[PDB]
């Protein structure tokens, strides 16, 4: 195919312009994802109390201080109790003299009159809006749960949607779908819609993911396709600032989930604009429109050659695969021939290690810093350096040197959480954006390696296997999380546990 773009022009103005407008819509996607750090931010909260809260209560010397010991017992994380008060105000725990013994236990209540929660960093979180607190606590991880299994089951509608039907017609509505979604989460009344709007979200989110690289590669000749590649994977990087940009701006969460959505109406009308997919309707029946898009990129590049394409020379430039590429074929056919279910085997540990290791971590950045904005946007300040090493050494050396030593080196960088000491937090969130940026460089070699390693019709297939494994790891990492309740140690140990294991595996891997 790639004489027929020697003609279109392989690496002109087109190819410029539809890496930036892909570019921008992978930034305002990430956000959407990593959205969950703020929108879902668990402020600081107790029970309401009738000293505490009651406008109508008459006035005394005692500061709120007093009153609140006076009214919230003490919690097992010596901080004010986060789901109980006490049943009378306890006068007598005024003195400092009070026994632990003064008060019973059974002097105590759950939240009867509802929960009061902190408004001075975040003006309102779903967590404030549902009380997905205390026994109600295990619903925020099952949310990104939620998320995670919409962009599970969107990468296994979208390959054969891609197809049917084209990568952009697919592109396009699922843009239209992100947009009209987060929307549509933005304002939902209860928590089972919202988590109904966000799954199909995610659901869409999976197609334009998987689209943009799949019609950035087939537009593009393969002397700078690596490059091409890595500069899409620099979309979530930018993406990370994105979003530590607009969480600072709009500290409210109906607002903040409306503004990252509105951008993709405006996405919809330049997918309209872009050529479908010239190789696919070569492929696929259509040479007769494959035509019109490939002179349709050549007057944009400026060429002559507008003179010179014609049905029949396109015709007899691609009889190679056109006689040959005719069956399409299941996804276990990717398992069932010999040496695609080695390349399988080995890729999907590789896009398992990724998936799980990065969104158990990248999801809950509130418990590896003091200040969520600023780490939030370190991780995309350590993934841009990560990320062009990356592509440096996949040039340099090869994918199989780079995929490897990537894994490993994040590996030993996420396991070194646990042998720090607890106290240097500072060096803990320096290593934990560090392991994730190690991660990432991972993420674009693999994302260049396992595009290769599959022929043409089934590369989308490929590539949507590699997602459903990433983010049946990803879906995993909440739970993980969930397994929390024993301690950090457990879950940081799970995530430095896998990655150095798929990295000595990833050396079995043929270079490409
Ligand atoms: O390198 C990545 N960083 C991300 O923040 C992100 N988010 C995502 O869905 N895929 C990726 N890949």
């Amino acid at each position: 195919f790639s004489e027929l773009l020697d003609l279109v022009g392989g690496l002109g103005r087109f190819q410029v312009l539809q890496t930036m407008a892909l570019m921008v819509s992978i930034m305002w996607l990430c956000t959407q994802s990593m959205l969950e750090n703020f929108s879902a931010a668990v402020p600081s909260h107790r029970c309401w109390a009738p000293l505490l809260d009651n406008s109508t209560a008459v006035s005394t010397s005692l500061s709120p201080e007093a009153l609140l010991a006076i009214s919230i017992p003490p919690g097992p994380n010596q901080r004010p109790h986060q789901c109980r008060r006490f049943r009378q105000p306890q006068w007598q725990l005024l003195d400092p003299n009070a026994t632990a013994t003064s008060w019973s236990e059974a002097d105590t209540e759950p939240c009867v009159d509802g929960w009061v929660y902190d408004r001075s960093i975040f003006t309102s979180t779903i967590v404030a809006k549902w009380n997905l607190v205390c026994d109600s606590h295990a619903l925020k991880p099952m949310a990104q749960s939620i998320y995670l299994a919409g962009i599970l089951v969107g990468a296994a509608a979208c390959g054969p949607a891609s197809d049917r039907f084209g990568r952009r017609l697919v592109l396009t509505w699922s843009y239209l779908q992100m947009a009209v979604m987060g929307t549509a989460a933005a304002f939902a009344p209860a928590f089972p819609v919202y988590c109904l709007f966000r799954f199909l979200l995610a659901f869409a989110v999976a197609g334009v993911m998987m689209n943009t690289g799949t019609l950035l590669m087939e537009w593009t000749a393969a002397r700078a396709r690596p490059l091409v590649m890595t500069l899409n994977s620099l979309g979530f990087s930018f993406g990370h600032g994105l979003t530590a940009a607009v969480a600072y701006g709009v500290r409210d969460w109906t607002l903040l989930q409306l503004v990252v959505s509105v951008p993709f109406f405006l996405c919809f009308l330049y997918s309209w604009w872009l050529p479908e997919s010239a190789r696919w309707l070569i492929i696929k029946g259509k040479p007769d429109q494959a035509l019109q898009e490939l002179r349709k990129v050549a007057r944009i590049n400026g060429h002559k050659e507008a003179k010179n394409l014609t049905i029949e020379v396109l015709m007899s430039s691609v009889k190679e695969e056109v006689a040959s590429a005719k069956e399409p074929r299941s996804v276990l056919d990717l398992f069932c021939v010999p040496g695609l279910r080695f390349r399988t085997c080995i890729s999907t540990l590789c896009w398992f290690a990724f998936g799980f290791t990065f969104f158990g971590l990248a999801l809950d950045l509130q418990a590896l810093g003091s200040n969520i904005f600023l780490l939030q946007m370190f991780i995309g300040v350590v993934d841009i350096p990560a990320k062009m090493g990356a592509l440096l050494l996949l040039s340099h050396l090869g994918r199989r040197p780079t995929l490897a030593a990537s894994l490993l080196l994040a590996g030993l960088c996420i396991l070194a959480n646990t042998l720090v000491p607890h106290e240097m937090g500072a060096l803990r969130s320096a290593l934990a954006v560090l392991g994730l940026g190690g991660v990432g460089a991972a993420f674009t070699c693999i994302t260049i390696y396992s595009s290769e390693l599959f022929p043409t019709v089934l590369r989308m297939t490929a590539v949507g296997l590699g997602q459903m494994a990433a983010r049946g790891g990803a879906i995993l990492g909440p739970l993980v999380r969930l397994l929390g309740v024993h301690g950090p140690w457990l879950p940081l140990l799970v995530y430095g546990t896998v990655p150095v294991l798929s990295g000595l595996a990833a050396l079995l891997l043929p270079e490409t």
